[PDB]
């Protein structure tokens, strides 16, 4: 990263009764960190290089030593100078470095040399620091032989020395869970950068789908802000929070997080031993992923019983899709060779050896989407290969916005297990109306 440009000097020397042109080149290490965060010093070393003069005058010359000299660099309008430093100033993106080149005579030669330069700096914001050379890169006076010469050096680079990344500082964090159910108690914490809070006097207002929710929380010794917040519907809920300093400034930009939130999550039981997969329009979903889909829309749902062991007993598998979501006939099919015993949460038997799951009997029983299917070879469960159920149903134009979710309906094992099982890979979402603007932050003038 040694680079290297050629320069033309014009000198006035004894009151401008002798003026010369001379070509020459500038040459330069510039070492920096690749990388930096915005607001955080860093060292720039400048390992300047020897540079060699041959006019034919020098060799008739007594003495010689520089006065003055400024290597002018183009730097860009996003840094500062960490710290007074002398003999360095900056003024308008233009980085001076004054009085710091040295002139040894040799000669029919000039010998113009620098110990390396250490400035040490701060990027203002996120972005890009280009190093540029100024058009007039140099200027210097000498005095030799009792005269005062003049130098101004013009160059014609466009080659930056050095190129930094700048990252943005740390922003505010929010930890949320995951996902949550509706009705339950949902702890958020935000987290306040050191930097954004020296004065250890702020507060975060929370918001949620961009209404404020509750006062602003002060934060806390360690940086910190929490609230806790009971949702009422499903939805991808948008929390915010928003930083407020001693004087109700908004200097930082808002954290932002989502939380899935669902009707209810109905995890197997305990004693179900096996677990659960499936599918949506051909792919498994998340609740951090919902398919996105429309009231009035046709959707089809795999659902699959994957064994953790070999043989179980399984008696009955369906999906139980979400209320109001309507079956549509003749569309479901097993893995295997099944007839359909379970209409709703009524059974009816299709054949002498078939159990009834007394869905009647249970508190929560499958709804009127719901179709239960027995094999008609066996109820035994050869291997680990999984078990699923597939159909279409129809989501009505009326539907809700929020997000929802399909069940496998269950009936198995000798220990009789009845259960209906959230499956997340099947979630899809019913949006909203667009969330309200947020009211404007507050910067500082």
């Amino acid at each position: 990263n040694t680079v290297t440009s050629d320069v033309d000097c014009s000198v006035s020397a004894a009151w401008g009764l002798y003026k010369f042109n001379q070509k020459s080149n500038f040459s330069a290490e510039f070492e920096m960190p690749e990388s930096v965060k915005a607001g955080t010093g860093f060292d720039a070393l400048i390992k300047i290089k020897d540079i060699s003069v041959s006019n034919d005058n020098l060799s008739g010359y007594k003495n010689a030593k520089l006065t003055k000299s400024s290597i002018r660099i183009n730097v860009g309008k996003n840094v500062k100078l960490d710290g007074n430093q002398p003999g360095l100033s900056l003024s308008n993106g233009v980085l001076s470095i004054n009085d710091h080149l040295k002139a040894s005579l040799e000669g029919n030669s000039l010998r113009i040399s620098a110990a390396p330069i250490t400035v040490r700096l701060q990027a203002l914001t996120e972005g890009t620091l280009t190093f540029i050379p100024e058009k007039t890169i140099l200027t210097n006076t000498a005095s030799v032989d009792g005269y005062t010469a003049n130098t101004t050096c013009t160059t014609n680079a466009d080659k930056p020395f050095a190129t930094v990344k700048v990252d943005p500082a740390d922003g505010l964090t929010i930890t949320a869970p995951e996902s949550a159910s509706i009705k339950q108690d949902v702890q958020i914490t935000a987290t306040v950068p050191e930097k954004l809070n020296e004065k250890m006097d702020g507060k975060v207002q929370f918001f949620v789908n961009h209404i404020a929710a509750g006062d602003p929380v002060p934060v806390t010794e360690d940086n910190k802000a929490s609230t806790s917040i009971i949702f009422d519907t499903s939805g991808s809920k948008t929390i915010t929070a928003r930083f407020i300093d001693a004087e109700g400034y908004n200097p930082a930009p808002d954290g932002e997080t989502i939380i899935p939130v669902v009707t209810e999550l109905d995890t197997k039981k305990p004693e179900d031993t096996d677990s659960y997969t499936g599918l949506i329009n051909g792919s498994a979903t998340s609740l951090l992923k919902p398919a996105k889909v429309m009231p009035g829309e046709k959707v089809s749902v795999s659902a699959s019983l994957l064994p953790n062991k070999a043989p179980i007993r399984v008696y009955e598998i369906g999906i139980n899709a979400p209320e109001d979501v309507k079956y549509i006939d003749g569309t479901g099919k097993t893995n295997y060779s099944s007839k359909l015993a379970t209409t709703g949460s009524v059974f009816s038997s299709p054949g002498s050896g078939y159990y009834d799951p007394e869905w009647k009997n249970e508190s929560k029983k499958p709804n009127e989407s719901y179709r239960g299917f027995h094999s008609d070879t066996s109820y035994s469960v050869v291997d680990t290969s999984p078990q699923t159920v597939s159909a279409e149903f129809e989501i009505p134009k009326t539907l809700a916005p929020g997000i929802y979710m399909f069940q496998m309906g269950v009936y198995k094992y000798s220990n009789s297990l009845k259960d209906l099982v959230s499956i997340p890979e099947t979630a899809f979402e019913i949006a909203g109306p667009d969330l309200p603007a947020l009211p404007e932050r507050k910067i500082k003038p």
